[PDB]
């Protein structure tokens, strides 16, 4: 049976791309969130510093 195991090894070898694939969309959703946040984070410093002068 080695070409049990080499079932064994094809089926582990598609179950860690779908995690690749999912990481990848996660880290996306991460940027995103992040330039949101930073753009966020200026938009109140320059509201901060309006009502300063």
């Amino acid at each position: 049976s080695d070409d049990d195991i080499m079932m064994y090894e094809s089926a582990e070898l598609k179950r860690v791309e779908e995690e690749i694939e999912e990481l990848k969309r996660k880290i996306l959703v991460r940027k995103k969130h992040d330039l949101r946040k930073l753009s966020l984070n200026n938009q109140l410093q320059e509201l901060q510093s309006m009502m300063d002068g």
